[PDB]
């Protein structure tokens, strides 16, 4: 079965997505990016759709790994504070790959529902860290402020003590 | 007629993908090599114009606001409103922020856009707080999109309130 193979068609779906266009994500493209045999592409995925749907899903892991290192060092809600800033004020550079993939997930979720099923589990994992140190009404509102907040850069401000009180306003603690 | 041009493109965009639209997949949809020549012209265009007639309606929601309170209310009730429904345009504009990323030019009007929501709120609220409601505002209606768990106008409000701190009254 091969899992390492398998990994890479994956690996090589998404960075065929982040390059080209997802429009433009066929069978022969992949393969030739994943350095694979035209066979493997129908032999682990039963279509361009299913193959897309687990690279979506993997990106989202990605993130929900990127987003949780963030929180290594955190024992409290006032270290979590302090984490939350870090992210919003480190993720302002760089790249706008990451972000300009999801805006596409978020807008094809609205008329493909696994592909929201998939975004809904990414967004559970997000909470759930926050829920360490927060009860859901405040973790709920830090994860929007944290997700409105970055897309404010995206767009184009801001300095890391502001940005720190205002994460210390929406969650009122310590 | 641009304006059934500037829809279709609108229309061809949320109707199956961006990259995917194509000069005739829009003009079945509403001179088109002749009137508006690049394809990419166009998109711009129609992102322009939809990100001013988006602009515009946000902040007619807060015309009848005359204090921070008031302000409270209606930005509850514009994310209370948001999520019992989902508006028309949430994919157009997610799909903005992808291009926007890309191309500069609606980076420079997605820019005027946050501005301009951020003066509206600066009529009742420090900017600091103005900026924190924005973002809070945006990144609810984002979560609203996939979709977490309702919220009751009650929960909202509570949230709000804290975004604004004091007034509050």
């Amino acid at each position: 079965n091969d899992p390492q193979r398998r990994e890479k068609i994956i690996q090589a779906t998404l960075e065929a997505v982040k390059l080209y266009g997802i429009h433009a994500v066929t069978h022969r493209k992949i393969a030739t990016l994943a350095g694979v045999p035209l066979g493997s592409m129908t032999y682990y995925f039963s279509g361009i759709d299913e193959l897309l749907l687990e690279a979506f899903s993997s990106f989202t892991e990605i993130m929900s790994r990127q987003y949780q290192a963030f929180f290594s060092d955190v024992s409290d809600a006032p270290g979590a504070c302090q984490a939350i800033t870090d992210m919003i004020y480190s993720s302002q550079v760089a790249t706008p790959d990451n972000m300009e993939l999801m805006y596409q997930l978020y807008a094809l979720a609205s008329r493909k529902p696994l592909l929201k099923t998939v975004m809904q589990n990414w967004m559970q994992r997000s909470q759930q860290t926050l829920e360490q140190w927060f009860e859901p009404g405040t973790a709920r509102a830090l994860d929007a402020f944290i997700e409105g907040m970055t897309l404010h850069f995206v767009t184009d401000p801001l300095s890391r003590e502001e940005i720190l009180r205002m994460v210390e306003r929406v969650a009122g603690a310590a």
